[PDB]
């Protein structure tokens, strides 16, 4: 079947002109909205959550492991590396490698979160572990953001990126600290006041990760606590048929708002 609000994402997308996928989890009944859920989409740096969440993991069974420092050497700085950068020649700790790679988006303290977990293939068994078979990390930053329509590579599926998320945010996929580290985290990235959030009202609250790349990719994945209402995960990823393409995270924001709507 295609629904009323399926309807309305498919005008949006082809007004944009790109490539829409969305998937929503509302757990007030746990009922789902897909489009073009099961298309494989560039994550970009949405893919930083699955990473910070696999040294959460981590963490579980060492209880120092976030305050252990990884050196930041001068060659270890790439292309976005906002708090990185003011480390060089010194150390980040885990944890502070990954509030940079959540909240500011840190390129070089993802590479850290990945080298950590043994390379990208590491983020890839994490995920494979907390239930996701379609995730799947291939890359280190900055290459991961190529974007390449076609390419699996770097990529998943709204579908499954909602479930992940809820499991991670929501459920039980990490130990109760954790999952309060990871929301509280999301909840305070500088990122996203464009992306998704932009179509929610204001009353609302939410956390997410914002990510970027070529083909004008330009994606969000948010938790997100409606006013009286039981939360909500939302993906939204969008991509476009030129490699030189502008960001258009006003997508996302229409797209949220429809979602919104058809509550
Ligand atoms: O690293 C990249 N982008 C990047 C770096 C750091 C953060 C983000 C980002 N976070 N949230 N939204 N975009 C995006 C990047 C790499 C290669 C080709 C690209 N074209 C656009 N951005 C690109």
């Amino acid at each position: 079947q295609t629904s009323a609000v399926q309807q309305k994402l498919a005008a949006l997308e082809k007004s944009s002109g790109g490539r829409l996928g969305v998937a929503l989890i509302d757990t007030a009944d746990n009922t789902q909205v897909l489009y073009r859920g099961d298309e494989r989409f560039p994550m970009c740096s949405t893919s930083k959550v699955m990473a910070a969440a696999a040294v959460l993991k981590q963490s579980e069974t060492q209880k120092q492991l976030l305050n252990q420092p990884v050196e930041i050497k001068p060659a270890d700085l790439v292309n976005y590396n906002p708090i990185a950068e003011k480390h060089v020649n010194g150390t980040m700790t885990l944890a502070e490698l990954s509030a940079a790679a959540l909240q500011y988006s840190d390129n070089t303290a993802m590479n850290k979160l990945i080298a950590q977990l043994g390379g990208p293939g590491g983020v890839t068994a994490f995920a494979r572990a907390i239930g996701d078979e379609t995730f799947r990390l291939d890359r280190t930053e900055p290459t991961l953001n190529t974007a390449i329509p076609g390419d699996p590579r770097d990529t998943t599926t709204p579908r499954a990126m909602a479930q992940t998320l809820r499991q991670l945010t929501l459920g039980h996929a990490l130990g109760e600290t954790q999952r309060a580290q990871l929301v509280t985290w999301l909840k305070g990235n500088t990122t996203g006041a464009a992306s998704i959030r932009a179509g929610l009202p204001t009353s609302w609250t939410a956390g997410d990760k914002t990510g970027s790349g070529d083909y004008g990719t330009t994606n969000d994945i948010a938790v997100i606590w409606p006013q009286g209402r039981a939360p909500l995960v939302l993906v939204t990823y969008f991509t476009q048929p030129q490699q030189n393409a502008e960001s258009r995270r006003d997508v996302l924001a229409s797209a949220a708002r429809i979602i919104a709507e058809g509550l």
